[PDB]
């Protein structure tokens, strides 16, 4: 079964998605979005909590599916701490890049998922003996979803923020395979 970080993230995303149905998207964004006013710059959960919001069924379904599989594998073979750090860093950097180019109204686990995909892929590529790797079939489906995002075949975050997410995963896999 999915480990505690994999699980709690899934739940938290579900709980937040429910809140968005009941209260509407904007009202939840009011509490969880990246600081959108200087008077909010010190509400520190906001530098992370944007990752918890999703805006359509597809968004959350595909995000949580990749999270469950990639995040769950990383947690199981490499431990909870590893997943936590990949998540915190990719969420911060992809959120940063996203707000820089398009403002603070966005959300979702996509940055985090790009990181995990980059992490699992490069890790297996550079260091089979780790046990971690991204199957050929999954590389293909990952590539297809990356293309969908690149050429807009409607998503919260832009290409840049997804790249920022990927860079974190590649960076960490690179570090680890030394
Ligand atoms: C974030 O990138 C939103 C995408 N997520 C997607 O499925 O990417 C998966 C790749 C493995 C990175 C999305 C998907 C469906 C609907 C909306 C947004
Ligand atoms: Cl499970
Ligand atoms: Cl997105
Ligand atoms: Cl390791």
């Amino acid at each position: 079964r999915a480990g505690p970080v994999t699980w709690v993230m899934m739940i938290a995303c579900v709980v937040v998605f429910i809140a968005m149905q009941i209260l509407g998207d904007q009202e939840v964004m009011l509490w969880l979005a990246w600081p959108f006013d200087p008077t909010l710059k010190f509400e520190f959960w906001r530098y992370f909590t944007h990752a918890l919001m999703h805006f359509s069924l597809m968004h959350i379904l595909f995000n949580l599916l990749w999270w469950w599989y990639l995040g769950g594998a990383v947690e199981k073979r490499l431990g909870s701490g590893k997943l936590i750090v990949i998540t915190l860093i990719s969420a911060l950097l992809s959120g940063y890049v996203q707000q820089k180019f398009s403002g603070p109204w966005f959300g979702g686990l996509s940055g985090v998922v790009y990181a995990l995909m980059g992490y699992v892929w490069l890790r297996g590529e550079r260091d089979p003996q780790s046990g971690i790797y991204l199957q050929r079939g999954l590389i293909i489906f990952a590539l297809i979803w990356i293309v969908a995002g690149w050429f807009d075949l409607g998503m919260s975050m832009a290409n840049g923020a997804h790249i920022a997410g990927l860079a974190v995963g590649l960076a960490m896999a690179f570090v680890d395979s030394l």
